[PDB]
């Protein structure tokens, strides 16, 4: 409670934990193999985020990085979370549209580059270089978003209508919420430092719960996760 952002870390921990438990109960009894994949991916996402939020709340997922002549508090646990949860979210989208394996690997690999370069930027001690890493990570994000809007055209013709509808909604949610991340980083403690760490933590908490629990609620309530069966 010594850090003003503790309240948002505590709320994030609670919301990710509750979301995990809800998805775990909801997926109980699901037998359809396709739906099992979506429940597994979508329950793992907030479960991982729960552990990383808790690690930030308890102080383990925080480190001090010297730059700008200050000791800057950097929550590195965010990147350990996003390293696993962001490819999993992309996998949900890719499995919805029956994406080719080449496209899945492109997405997951670009996503690993996005998170890894974000982590390097977050830990870099030369201030100006932090924004070089931010730019590379943003380029990887833009590549991901490009693939989500222009890499699935060969699947549109054979796509079930409920699949197309649910995918279109999730793609819109993804573009809006994922785009906000580089902006928060750029203006917050890890970039220019014009927004204080407590407001940055609040912003990432709203984004993360929306991108994980909100996204999951939309996906797991849709008919698109079940194979077409009589
Ligand atoms: C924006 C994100 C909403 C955040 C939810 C966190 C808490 C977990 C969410 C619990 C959802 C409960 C729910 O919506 O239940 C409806 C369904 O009909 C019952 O099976
Ligand atoms: C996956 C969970 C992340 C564990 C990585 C780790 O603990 O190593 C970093 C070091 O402990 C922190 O300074
Ligand atoms: C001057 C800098 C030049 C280098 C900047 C690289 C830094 C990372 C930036 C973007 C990641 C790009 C991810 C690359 C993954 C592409 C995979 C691919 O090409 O997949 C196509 C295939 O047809 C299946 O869709
Ligand atoms: C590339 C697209 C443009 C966005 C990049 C902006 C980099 C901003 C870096 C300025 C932050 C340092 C200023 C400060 O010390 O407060
Ligand atoms: C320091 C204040 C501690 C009390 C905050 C309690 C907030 C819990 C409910 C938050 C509402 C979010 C629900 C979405
Ligand atoms: C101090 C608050 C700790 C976060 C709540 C723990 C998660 C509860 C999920 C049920
Ligand atoms: C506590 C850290 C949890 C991270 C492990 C998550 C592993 C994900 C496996 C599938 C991707
Ligand atoms: C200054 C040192 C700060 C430590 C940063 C460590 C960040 C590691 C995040 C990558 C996650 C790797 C997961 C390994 C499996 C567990
Ligand atoms: C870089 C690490 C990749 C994490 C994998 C998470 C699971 C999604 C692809 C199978
Ligand atoms: C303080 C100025 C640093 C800005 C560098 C940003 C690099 C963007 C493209 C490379
Ligand atoms: C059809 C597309 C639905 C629009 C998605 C709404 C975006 C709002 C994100 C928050
Ligand atoms: C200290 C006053 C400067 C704070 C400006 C914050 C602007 C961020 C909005 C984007």
């Amino acid at each position: 409670t010594g850090r003003p952002e503790w309240i948002w870390l505590a709320l994030g921990t609670a919301l990710m934990g509750l979301g995990t438990l809800y998805f775990l109960v909801k997926g109980m009894g699901v037998s359809d193999p396709d739906a099992k994949k979506f429940y597994a991916i979508t329950t793992l996402v907030p479960a991982i985020a729960f552990t990383m939020y808790l690690s930030m709340l308890l102080g383990y997922g925080l480190t001090m990085v010297p730059f700008g002549g200050e000791q800057n508090p950097i929550y590195w646990a965010r990147y350990a979370d996003w390293l696993f949860t962001t490819p999993l979210l992309l996998l949900d989208l890719a499995l919805l549209v029956d994406a080719d394996q080449g496209t899945i690997l492109a997405l997951v690999g670009a996503d690993g580059i996005m998170i890894g370069t974000g982590l390097v930027g977050a830990l870099t001690k030369v201030y100006s270089y932090r924004f070089v890493w931010w730019a590379i990570s943003t380029a990887a994000m833009l590549y991901i978003l490009y693939v989500l809007f222009f890499g699935f055209t060969s699947k549109a013709e054979s796509m079930r209508p409920e699949v197309a509808s649910t995918f279109k909604v999730l793609r819109n949610v993804t573009v809006v919420l994922w785009s906000a991340y580089p902006v928060v980083w750029l203006i917050g403690s890890e970039g220019a430092g014009i927004v204080p760490l407590n407001i940055e933590t609040l912003l990432f908490m709203v984004l993360d719960v929306s991108a994980k629990v909100g996204f999951g609620l939309i996906l797991l309530r849709s008919r698109a996760i079940f194979g077409e069966a009589e």
